[PDB]
């Protein structure tokens, strides 16, 4: 019912946002030690997802538009524990480019992270506008990890995502790790990765998974190679419809990249009305492509 119309930051164009992208990317390169040398890429992807994943298609509450993660109710959501690291990373970027909206910054952080981690290009649109503290969605809109495929499927209908979009998005769980103090899940340690590939799907299909209890007394799936999956991750191979799609992405890197790009852009744009004369989506060059 609420309408959020994208409004381009005054006078700004592609080159302005490429500069912001570049600053994020240069800081990703510089701050390499974070989380035992994983770096900030994975947490920035999770931040972009969590600021977007509060959306409810029924009333257009939540979503990335309003930048409401900057308000304490949302930044203190138990579901967001650990994301303060990503926010702190983005603070000096926002100070350098104070003209960018909070939603644009948080979402751009995720795009930049995916691309700099050698993921697909993610087209990105500007024009999110900060909204007041009373527009902050209540806690409890982000998903639980201890549930089954039916829970996941129903959960993602609220975000207008179908089976293929859900399975594609979940491939982000190749990135980074779980931290017991944040979520009650732990790992991987030495098997953690900061390069974007389709390995989530290959690992689901090819590892010898054991259902174990962690030190927080929660169940998770662990392999002898040191990989781990949440119950919701493992549900993608328990449900026959999800399983077919897992097999598809395990066997086609390009298809996975293309589907993830579309689903991730969609996620980041849910709730936003783009005027018919809005700029086209921007596709930012990586530092590597720029020789930087
Ligand atoms: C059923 C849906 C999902 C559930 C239950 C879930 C749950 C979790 C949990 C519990 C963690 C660990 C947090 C921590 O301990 O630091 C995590 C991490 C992560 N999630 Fe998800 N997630 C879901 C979907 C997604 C989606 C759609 C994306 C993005 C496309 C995403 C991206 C990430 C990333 C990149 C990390 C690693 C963060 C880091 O290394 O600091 N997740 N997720
Ligand atoms: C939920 C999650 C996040 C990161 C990684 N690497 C694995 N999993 C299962």
């Amino acid at each position: 019912t609420l309408v959020h119309v994208a409004s381009v930051e005054k006078g700004r164009s592609y080159e302005d946002f490429q500069k912001v992208y570049n600053a994020i990317a240069l800081k990703l390169r510089e701050d390499d030690e974070y989380d035992n040398y994983i770096g900030y890429g994975p947490v920035l992807v999770r931040l972009a997802w969590h600021i977007s994943g509060t959306w409810d298609k029924h009333d257009n509450t939540g979503g990335s538009y309003g930048g409401t993660y900057r308000f304490k109710k949302e930044f203190n959501d138990p579901s967001n524990a650990g994301l303060q690291n990503g926010f702190k990373f983005l603070e000096p970027i926002h100070k350098e480019f104070p003209w960018i909206s909070s939603g644009d910054l948080f979402s751009l952080g995720g795009v930049t992270a995916v691309q700099e981690m050698q993921g697909p290009k993610i087209p990105w649109r500007c024009g999110r506008v900060d909204t007041p503290e009373d527009t902050t969605p209540d806690n409890g809109r982000l998903p639980d990890a201890d549930k089954d495929a039916g829970y996941v499927r129903t959960f993602f209908q609220r975000l207008n995502m179908n089976d293929r979009e859900v399975v594609a998005l979940m491939g982000a769980h190749a990135l980074g790790k779980t931290h017991l103090k944040n979520s009650g899940y732990e790992g991987p340690g030495g098997a953690a990765n900061n390069v974007f590939t389709n390995e989530f799907y290959l690992n689901l299909l090819n590892e010898d998974w054991k259902l174990e209890k962690n030190d927080a007394n929660n169940e998770q799936w662990d392999s002898k190679s040191g990989y781990m999956m949440l119950p919701t991750d493992y549900s993608l191979i328990q449900d026959p419809k999800y399983l077919s799609i897992v097999k598809e992405y395990a066997n086609d890197q390009d298809k996975f990249f293309k589907d993830f790009s579309k689903a991730f852009e969609k996620l980041l744009e849910d709730g936003i009305t783009f005027p018919k004369d809005a700029p086209s989506p921007f596709i930012f060059k990586t530092l590597e492509e720029q020789g930087l």
